[PDB]
């Protein structure tokens, strides 16, 4: 097709995807119970800087994906933020620190990657422990929606392009099954994405933390697969 998708990628690689002036998508593949899966990151234009969200998901692919933006864009990551706390977004923070990229996670987030282990960005994101709480940074809006795939979940909106990045809170149309819910909030699930629907109506471009992209109608449908997985 077009978007990239695991066939393509060997664990290792990264690949980006321009989906709007100045946005991009990385795109990443990880072994995880003896499958492999792909996950989205996004990269946003920010003067002659770029802003990261999300890890590749492992040092190894992280520092791939630095050397790919190197090649393919050539401006300097400063900042990046994490969406929640979990492997496939703070997995390469390190990596990001020694690349002196400034980290950044709400203190839920880094609060939950401290207690589970895995690597806590360094810089906190105040303003965003109550559902609906919406802040500026930089190029974007950051957005807690309530807890879904995980209690600190946030989504990103980048309005000069109309993109949505829901990270694993949203899931793409062809995944009609439950990913990992682990963490998840079940009974919260559903509210916390007519939230994104309600404060986001305008989005045209909406990038699931795993898989294809689509617009607004992935929302309705990771409700539709939450509520199947519900009544399990
Ligand atoms: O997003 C998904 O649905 C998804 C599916 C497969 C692997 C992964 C996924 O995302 B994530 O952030 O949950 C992570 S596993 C997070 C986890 C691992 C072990 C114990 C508890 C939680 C990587
Ligand atoms: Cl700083
Ligand atoms: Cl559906
Ligand atoms: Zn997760
Ligand atoms: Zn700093
Ligand atoms: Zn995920």
């Amino acid at each position: 097709g077009e978007y990239p998708t695991v066939s393509e990628i060997p664990v290792g690689e990264v690949r980006l995807y321009q989906i709007a002036d100045g946005v991009w998508s990385h795109i990443a593949t990880q072994s995880f119970d003896g499958a492999v899966y792909p996950s989205n990151g996004l990269i946003v234009r920010d003067g002659d800087e770029l802003l990261l969200i999300d890890t590749a998901w492992g040092a190894k692919n992280t520092a791939a994906l630095l050397a790919e933006i190197e090649k393919q864009i050539g401006l300097p990551v400063t900042r990046a933020v994490s969406t929640h706390f979990h492997d496939d977004r703070v997995g390469g923070v390190d990596v990001l620190r020694a690349a002196g990229v400034a980290t950044y996670a709400s203190p839920s987030t880094r609060r939950l990657a401290e207690v589970e282990g895995n690597e806590i960005p360094t810089h906190s994101l105040e303003g965003l422990s109550s559902s609906g709480d919406a802040v500026r940074f930089g190029p974007v809006e950051l957005f807690y929606p309530g807890a879904a795939h995980s209690t600190d979940n946030l989504v990103v909106y980048v309005p000069s392009a109309s993109v949505l990045y829901g990270g694993c809170a949203i899931y793409e149309l062809s995944r009609t099954s439950a990913g990992n819910v682990a963490d998840a909030d079940l009974a919260e699930w559903p509210t916390s994405i007519e939230r994104i629907q309600q404060h986001y109506p305008e989005a045209q471009f909406v990038i699931p933390g795993h898989g294809l992209p689509g617009g607004l109608d992935l929302l309705k449908h990771t409700t539709n697969v939450v509520k199947a997985h519900t009544n399990r």
